[PDB]
């Protein structure tokens, strides 16, 4: 089936201590989200660059993790129903707040946690390169030679193109069908691993430390081992979803060369170019493409989506 | 009267070459905007820090211009009517595009140019500290001892607190009156120079290099001395504005100590605290406070607003 | 009117980490005291020297913050009624104990928090030097040219002379009137900003971590995220107060030259010398003069005292 994705965004300092606490406080949070029965998986990325579009963004590069001061992190979290997210965040509030507040000594911006729904998916299951001679055997056994996937190495061995679009009111489903068609054509590139399209449906306030007046002061004067009341969030998830339709396109690639030259096929390939020029005529903003590196993942989520 | 403010936002590399081209291409653009008769002034800022709210943003500091990789710039531009902006941007298109594209070799993000209207203003006119013995003389001459302002040094000798809020649908005018009242109380701080409140009304597409399909390719493959057609912008200014109403609060201070301890009066002062806790109960996001430094300005704009 | 001042005294290590936690845990505590309605303001000082009285204290100097191992800090806190202090300290006990115990890794002595009442006050309101052309305008408007004050820069731009006296039983009101008269004469110095006289009325036990037997062990074996019972304080505020009446004289000066040569006027000026020699004939101990530097302040307290 299709899960929803809550994405937790933050910007942190780029010190070694930041990565130490990524390695320490990272897994623990993941263990508190698994207490709910609707949780299906997770994936954690760090930004490593921006695709420069030639010289449209002349000061950006596909590798900037060396000469930089701030590192931006995005956590994907996959749910069967988006109310599972809102009922897990507030039943494990004591653990979650203190864990995520141990992280706040290094933050420059955020967190901001919006909620998206999957309107399209082409994601294969991940495997190692020692895990593929026993996968094609099972497929040729059951007489299914047309459903053997591409090898998709887990645990930080592939890149993600993270494209942000915002769409004019009155062009939404046009955008949706055009982008689906262009991905159908684009899956032909040498290195394409999978893709999905996400449509923003709302914003979570408890996951973004966004309280009313009483909770804001409790957040400001927190020594570390106390919590605000989680019911002091003034709005609900669908109450304030942004009017320009915000969409994410998440494409996977084997390496940054494949990323650079495959995402550029929509510019160089005349068929794909004419197909993609109906995406452009609906955008308020975009596309803005980030290059993400997946540090860790609950790979089993891809099982649920393909069951 | 009240002008509108178009704000041009960008993120650039933090090299010395960036500041060289700030000093060179900066004034020239300003000379092309002055060709329209509705242009009333301008102000240019660079971000120098983030107010950490104690340790809410633990990795931020009021001075980060040293240990950083990217510098964010915001240009204010003041218009009598927001259609003056849309008719100046496209009658000087040849000069403007090439000037602003000479800048694109150093950009990491943007530009994004939204359009705001002034709903409140308390801005005094700027003066040097050698310019104040001839100002009180004219005021005491005309028997007006209650309208002598505070000294507000121009050309980079004061700080700006740039607070971003977004408001829940259904709480807008409540936010407006509450924030006006809290600024009325807050003008008592030791170092307060002035303040204004801006309400986002739309987004300009020509000023953000946001074209359709035909113009996007012309932007991508531009050697430098060519222009896209400026009428290939798919949307108009009011067509796409955000669901949470985006407000800016722009407060001026003599120095960063006054900024740190005056913007904190809303937290420490019980009267001001209880007045300000009606602002907080309407926010989808915020407040997020940046510290800006004004490198240059068309100070005469403050004349028009106070005439 | 007149508030009471609770003064929190401590001695800490003089490392950079001490100042880091001053900048971090400092504001947060200040935000927890503002929850009571009787709280009117605050002021925080660090000791930077001792006035050597020629060579009476030959090893002391007006600047010792460089070659030193321990830094002594004094917090002033201003209350309408001294029971406001005792009812705020124990209703916010959970926040306050953990905040002030995060500080205990660097302490050499204290804290000791005695409670004083204001018997005399001459404190003007603080202003920046860009804030004074709009202050005299309002005063000349309302025909009040004799109540325009001296400029008193906030946020660490002035020095404090902190003089400690103790008075023989049977000489108290003699001391009081003599010191008031000598301050009336002394306000003539070139650089005098203001002064106040405080008379010690008692000691707070909850604010000095002074519990009985049950609470002392809870303080000793505290991991950090627990609290003693705040009602295990064996004595009340007026129960214990020193037999020699403890007085503080708090004088403000523009700079340490003005401090050195203005506090010495009582020695060099024959009129002031003969007036001040009735202060000396009542002292058990003193005067001992410290030089304080105000790092931060809730300046609005000076409004309440002058309303
Ligand atoms: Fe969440
Ligand atoms: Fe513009
Ligand atoms: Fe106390």
């Amino acid at each position: 089936p299709k899960p929803y994705v809550a994405i937790n965004m933050a910007e942190l300092k780029n010190e070694p201590k930041t990565f130490e606490m990524f390695a320490s406080v990272g897994p623990k949070v993941c263990m508190v989200t698994a207490r709910h029965p609707g949780f299906v998986g997770f994936q954690n990325h760090i930004q490593i660059g921006i695709l420069p579009f030639g010289n449209r963004y002349g000061g950006a590069k596909m590798d900037m993790t060396k000469e930089s001061s701030t590192v931006r992190v995005l956590q994907y979290t996959f749910w069967k129903d988006w109310k599972d997210h809102e009922e897990m965040h507030r039943q494990n509030w004591s653990y979650l707040f203190r864990l995520c507040y141990s992280c706040a000594s290094q933050m420059i911006w955020g967190p901001w946690e919006p909620i998206y729904e999957i309107i399209y998916a082409n994601m294969p299951i991940n495997t190692e390169m020692t895990d593929f001679t026993a996968v094609v055997g099972k497929k040729f056994a059951e007489g299914k030679p047309l459903d053997i996937p591409v090898i998709s190495q887990p645990y930080g061995k592939r890149v993600v193109a993270f494209a942000e679009h915002s769409v004019i009111p009155g062009k939404e489903k046009q955008f949706e069908d055009a982008i689906v068609r262009t991905l159908e054509m684009l899956k032909k590139a040498p290195g394409f691993l999978g893709a999905m399209v996400l449509k923003e449906i709302g914003v979570s306030g408890i996951g973004s430390m966004q309280f009313g007046a009483k909770g804001f002061h409790q957040v400001l004067e927190n020594p570390g081992s106390l919590e605000p009341d989680p019911n002091n969030v003034m709005y609900s998830v669908p109450e304030a979803k942004n009017t320009p339709q915000q969409y994410i396109v998440h494409v996977e690639w084997a390496n940054t060369d494949a990323l650079m030259f495959g995402m550029g096929r929509v510019l160089l390939y005349p068929e794909l170019r004419q197909v993609h020029d109906e995406v452009l005529d609906t955008l308020v903003y975009g596309p803005y493409i980030r290059i993400l590196n997946p540090m860790m993942e609950g790979t089993f989520w891809r099982e649920y989506l393909n069951e």
